[PDB]
């Protein structure tokens, strides 16, 4: 039996947020800082939810040292090495309270992560993803990653269901993330036909993290501010971004019209740089991106844009945003001219 | 608890206008103008009710002296200064009666505006606008200006919701501006994730205004003159338009195919001209458009197209049009090639 | 109180034939002649039931020389002269059983088209045309024309509701024109707001036609052989095109890539050649089209297509055609690359 | 009585799979081979059931001899001669197993396929295509080759319902062809009006194939390796595939950017080059095709794309995948920038 489920799955495109009566009289009233206590780890964290994506050009430790600035986080990329590690510690110790190292569940990723969060005690994230974050593989890599660092926090990836979300917050995970098929280079649904709208995913899966006391990073799919503040609005703990940070200065690889090389972390241009195959679900694209120059125009746009939207809705601090959010169903986005 | 409101929420691309039965033998016996009295400052007003934005390239003096020889309006810009508004009186005593002076809810813009009524007593309408429309400052503002000045009419906005329609109307605003998201150079759907479809703004809007005896603007959105009589048709008492008198030798700004640049209020080339950060929910884009000509030609087209939706569904009058308008859903707008 | 209708209201695009089980073997047994017997004007008439458009380009007596070899017909454009059509008689005596002479509303409209069925007694179909076919201007001058020529079978429009089909077969019209907003050139939609989806509009008005042993014109909104079957499988009893015929070599107007020029009846282009402002809803585009040649080769394509689509239906007749056809509801049309 | 399906009938782009739970490590522990057995012909078959069209420029010979060391299969194109059969099965014979002669309703075609099965005994396929699939004629050609060879298993098509596969299976055949409207280069929703969604047809035809204890191949209408899968989980048994196979070496026809001509059936290019007009259900378009070089790239990408969906569905096997598919509706399938 091959069934289909009734109900249509929206993404960002297919709604907005409605405005809401409130007493703020502007946008730099807003609080877009957050403080979370972990289900597993235990720990605290205090900062702006938003997170560099662990991709080769973009969650780099030039990237890092800026959002930082920001109290925003930065998931560093798996491929650099325990003695770039032990630099970035020296040169931006204020920044490893920032930043999650990233493993797959091979052993060799592990024991090098295993010999970073040794040499590097301030590092106190932990971000692990794979191919089928359904597997039953992946449970129990969780576990043992749990078991071996019971007080760092633990970012897992990547599901789209909340019966997911659950078994991997249960299994030892913090925060989980959400989100296959959106992604800006992921080719999930060309190669595979599987996938979910990014939207309908966090719907369903914050409201099953939040009952267990645990989060979730609405990982990809986002394309504008306003996309950030509905995966806010939806219920995200956390978004992380790809797309809308390549193309800086603090990314990784030459300019070449200026532009830049924005690659999948299972693309084909990255199994060629390294042992990748199945870290993500899809061999994901290798696009040209634009050269937008300094990261810190592009994060003073993101931040604006989503303190206009916890004023326009009444939230005068992120916290609120999701408990003050009503959707509206639309047929369109732009007005074309 | 994020939700999502179960009702899809048109535009005016999602509908058509079905013709009906009538003795009416041909356009020009249509008869566009009403007559409208306040509520609040029980003024009257007779003219063909479309209004030019308050926008900096359209919104101009010149532009003013061309709708008034067509019983239209004009919402004038507030840049102008003082002296500039004594030779507009001077210049055109008889455009006075279709004008507005604009202001932000600044002090300064306050001021400004009281030495424009002061020096004018022949201006009779107020234009005022901010970002957050739903703002408790707001509603006190618009209680400021109401006893400032009792004996003119106000406009204000803009929201797209009837509870804040009331909640400006009961506050002393005789006219609500209706309208986020739609306009050609707004940018709150992108940047902020919040706004309204236009038709569906209208109509839910319109009810709200006439239950109190009050009136709505449809402010924005429309693209050719059949959203026009779609927003007439859906209720609205007045239509405003900005992109559709872009590009007009009444319009300020040099030609550069000939060009002119149109741009949003809250722009960066506004902000760059001039005290504009939070003066519309949005930081409106900076467009091209190709120079038209002179204004007189679109207003004809605008009006021709009006006379003749009211005769295809059967008004004599545009006062009858909402009361004959039956939309119909539809899947398109176009035949292409 | 503006209200919309809850019916989502498809066109041609929204829909597809489903095939059926029959015992034809191919489509060459297909039978496309009807014959048919009209309401009021009590003639008989018997051919392929596509008519070429009363358009400038298309509706000459070179495009009904060739129709008429196919059993088609043409509405002939109503600029010709009288002395035009008495050439046309002499030299093509087989053809005017297969035309119809054309009319407005106007007095010098309705003279000439009455020395033109005096001086040619062979042409017993007139077709009359006006901007607003639910006016009651429109219902008494139908009864004047049938009154005048009570043996003269009478196309008249154009609507797209059944309550005025009815009014006009009940005024003395045989056969409604069905059709506004859809049109190739037709700019209702965008100049005025007004105007329905042409599946729809056949749908509903070819039963009320049917009812009182009346008859449609699917009139305008083809563009390809499938979308004259869907007409035909909607219940329309006749087919119009103007679209579809341009372009060819006997088409009126010079070749200009090889172009030629088509534009509506009431086009800009229009007014300047000739009194046609309300002879139809909309000024009408003017549009550049490719150089097709000789019409036998479309007229082949487009037969062919609707010998197929009876075939795969079960339909040995095009009279069973709308007898056996179910249209499915789909989301698309075409596979791009 | 025209009526209208009130099912909303979606293809490949309205859906994804769901993504479940599984104990699947990896990718390559999928096993993508079927072994079936046949109602009708009562012979067994074993191997990745992805069939190369029977198209002319695809189902070569060459493209059959890298397929079968693939285990994949070929509907070897019919206008080979039995010449060429006898060279291919000199130079190939281990491939005779994996390939199917193909046939029209035709008696010369019919004498030809004769000759080559009785000169090539290893041949145990029959592929037979018609125009219409669902007329009476084609159900008693199928009852007659079925006679003349009771123990070769019959492809027959093609149908998009389920009463036309019934009774193609209960006329004898073994493996109904499900596809019209969606192939490629397939022109009948443009030319005829008729066709039916790829996802649809499989749902619809997969239920009715297999309560006879028959078999379908979703023919045509898959754009990538995504729309296999899709496919497959609708219930398909095969799916076969032409434009994604158009392109590479191992297809006839010249190399001419370098790209090649790809063509349909019963294309104006395919009359020109041969007794075709009435072998599919339309005349398909001929386009310009990338060369993409040698096929083994492209069956790599595709069978790799098909154990990924297997894994991250939880289908250790390709018999579980329908078993395990959750359909979820989308409205949409691309990030654009
Ligand atoms: N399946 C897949 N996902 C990728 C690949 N590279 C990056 N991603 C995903 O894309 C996400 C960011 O999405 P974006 O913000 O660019 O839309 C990353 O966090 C990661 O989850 C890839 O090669 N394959
Ligand atoms: N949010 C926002 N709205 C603008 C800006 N500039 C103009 N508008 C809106 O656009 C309206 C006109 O819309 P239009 O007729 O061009 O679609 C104006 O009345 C105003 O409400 C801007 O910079 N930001
Ligand atoms: N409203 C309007 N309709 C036109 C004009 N010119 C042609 N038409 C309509 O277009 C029809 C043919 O549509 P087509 O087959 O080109 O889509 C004609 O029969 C007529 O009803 C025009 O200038 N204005
Ligand atoms: N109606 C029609 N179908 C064709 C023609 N040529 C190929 N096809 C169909 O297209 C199918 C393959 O579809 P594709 O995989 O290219 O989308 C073939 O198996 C066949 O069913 C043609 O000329 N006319
Ligand atoms: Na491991
Ligand atoms: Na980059
Ligand atoms: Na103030
Ligand atoms: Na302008
Ligand atoms: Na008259
Ligand atoms: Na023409
Ligand atoms: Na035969
Ligand atoms: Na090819």
């Amino acid at each position: 039996m091959p069934r289909i489920d009734a109900d249509l799955k929206l993404d960002f495109k297919d709604v907005l947020l409605r405005p809401k009566r409130s007493s703020l009289k502007s946008r730099a009233e807003v609080d877009l800082e957050r403080t979370f206590t972990f289900r597993n780890s235990k720990q605290t964290y205090s900062g702006i939810p938003i997170i560099v994506a662990n991709m080769d050009t973009v969650g780099t430790f030039e990237m890092a040292a800026v959002m930082s600035q920001h109290s925003m986080f930065t998931a560093i990329h798996k491929h650099y090495s325990l003695d770039d590690w032990k630099l970035f510690a020296t040169n931006h110790p204020e920044c490893l309270q920032n930043v999650a190292v990233s493993s797959g569940s091979g052993q060799n990723d592990l024991e090098k992560m295993t010999s970073i969060l040794e040499a590097v005690p301030q590092v106190k994230f932990i971000c692990l993803d794979v191919a089928n974050g359904y597997s039953e593989h992946f449970v129990e890599f969780v576990k043992l990653v749990r078991a071996k660092f019971p007080e760092h926090t633990i970012m897992a990836g990547n599901v789209v269901t909340g019966e997911m979300v659950e078994e991997l917050i249960l299994s030892g995970a913090d925060i989980i993330k959400v989100g296959v098929g959106p992604g800006s280079v992921c080719t999930t649904r060309t190669k595979t036909g599987v996938g979910y709208p990014q939207l309908s995913a966090v719907i369903e899966c914050a409201d099953s993290a939040h009952g267990l006391k645990g989060h979730i990073i609405s990982d990809g799919g986002c394309t504008c501010p306003g996309d950030v503040a509905k995966a806010f609005g939806a219920g995200a703990d956390f978004v992380m971004l790809g797309g809308m940070f390549s193309g800086h200065t603090e990314c990784a690889g030459e300019v070449i019209r200026k532009l830049k090389l924005f690659y999948g972390m299972s693309s084909d241009t990255a199994m060629n740089k390294h042992g990748v195959a199945e870290y993500r679900a899809s061999e994901g694209k290798t696009v040209e991106v634009p050269y937008k120059g300094d990261v810190e125009n592009t994060i003073l746009d993101i931040l604006g844009g989503l303190r206009s939207t916890c004023t326009y809705v009444g939230a005068a601090k992120l916290k609120e945003l999701s408990r003050r959010a009503t959707f509206i169903r639309v047929t369109q986005q732009h007005n074309t001219v």
